């Protein structure tokens, strides 16, 4: 398990901090590869509960499982490093996260106004990434626009740069410890709304502490102004009270492809 993913620490050069949290940090870095070239990397350092070997074993098991994953809409895991501090090595993406990109697109110096066709392709990319993980019974647990990364060819891939998200958490997950693929589907619906609104924080006028009661009374994210009824119908189906009534990522992906293909 260790031998399959662990990269020698002297092959990694650490740079500046990109982001910092309570249980981790994201840093820019250089990784010397097998072919003798150096690749630009994003290094996610994680604080593990070292009071038992349960977290390090579960960490290495997930890393060994991820190494074998290969999909264009899922971030590629290059390997891991141990300084007992584990480090996740991922490719560095100059276009950054999708949430920041959507916000820059609304400003003059940032990318040009994103058309509807491009917004929907961002969604199809995430759905394709999530369909791949859902098929291998892998739970994301932190799906949001901030965790979706833009590759150099402008394709979107799913990642987890979280360093610890009440407004993305499924109603059943707020009531109980319960978290399934249908909870990732709820978070996807919220991720879609973030894209459609070009980076708005979910539920304007609603506090984080009011969220459970707000959802319990049947209220959901409102339809955005420039949003097609067919698109809002897809994101709303992600927020059905009973998780069983929510569509699979496979169904969601095809609905989005069919809707994207019907546009000029
Ligand atoms: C608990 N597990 C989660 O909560 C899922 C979550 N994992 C983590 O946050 C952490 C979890 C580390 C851990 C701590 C204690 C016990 C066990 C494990 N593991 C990575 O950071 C990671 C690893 C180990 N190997 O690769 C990546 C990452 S992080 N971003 N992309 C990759 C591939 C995750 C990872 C990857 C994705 C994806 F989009 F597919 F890339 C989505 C969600
Ligand atoms: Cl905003
Ligand atoms: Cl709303």
């Amino acid at each position: 398990k260790l031998e399959d993913v662990v990269i020698d620490r002297n092959l990694l050069i650490l740079g500046k901090i990109l982001g910092e949290g309570e249980f981790g940090s994201v840093m820019e870095g250089n990784l010397k590869q097998e072919d003798g070239t150096s690749l630009k990397v994003a290094v996610k350092t994680m604080k593990l509960d070292n009071s038992s070997q349960r977290e390090i074993e579960e960490f290495l098991s997930e890393a060994a499982c991820m190494k074998d994953f290969s999909h264009p809409n899922v971030i590629r895991l290059l390997g891991v490093c141990i300084e007992p501090k584990p480090m996740v090595i991922l490719p560095f993406m100059k276009y950054g996260d999708l949430h920041t990109y959507l916000l820059y697109s609304r400003l003059e110096t940032g990318p040009k106004h994103i058309p509807l066709q491009t917004l929907l392709k961002f969604m199809v990319d995430i759905a394709l990434g999530m369909e791949y993980l859902s098929n291998r019974n892998f739970l994301h647990r932190d799906l949001a626009a901030r965790n979706c990364m833009l590759r150099d060819d402008m394709t979107v891939c799913v990642a987890d740069f979280g360093l610890s998200p009440v407004k993305w958490i499924a109603i059943e997950s707020l009531a109980d410890r319960v978290y399934t693929s249908k909870s990732d589907v709820w978070a996807f619906g919220v991720t879609m709304w973030e894209i459609a609104t070009r980076g708005m924080t979910p539920y304007p006028g609603v506090q984080n502490h009011e969220m459970y009661d707000y959802l319990l009374h049947g209220h959901r994210l409102k339809q955005p102004e420039d949003c097609l009824d067919e698109l809002y119908e897809i994101m709303y189906s992600c927020w059905r009270t009973d998780p069983l009534d929510r569509p699979t990522f496979s169904v969601l992906r095809l609905q989005l492809e069919k809707l994207l293909e019907s546009l000029p």
